[PDB]
């Protein structure tokens, strides 16, 4: 606890995109915010059920 520590297969980002690739929208719009936190890595894309997966896997 205390130390925020995401799954080692993702990476941590100060400023990020709050609409990442995925499954259900290749490419979401939204306006550019920068969130931190935990963000899958480029290249992957966000599936439904809550994990990133090759973009070529999907």
């Amino acid at each position: 606890g205390s130390m925020i520590r995401c799954p080692k297969d993702k990476i941590y980002k100060f400023c990020g995109s709050p609409c990442p690739p995925s499954c259900k929208d290749l490419t979401p719009n939204c306006i550019a915010v920068c969130k931190k936190g935990c963000f899958c890595r480029d290249g992957t894309v966000d599936n439904n059920h809550g994990k990133c997966v090759k973009k070529e896997n999907c």
